[PDB]
């Protein structure tokens, strides 16, 4: 449950 900011927007699983 945790996303990039800076793009691309990767999220993690988390």
């Amino acid at each position: 449950g945790r996303c990039t900011k800076s793009i691309p927007p990767r999220c993690f699983p988390d």
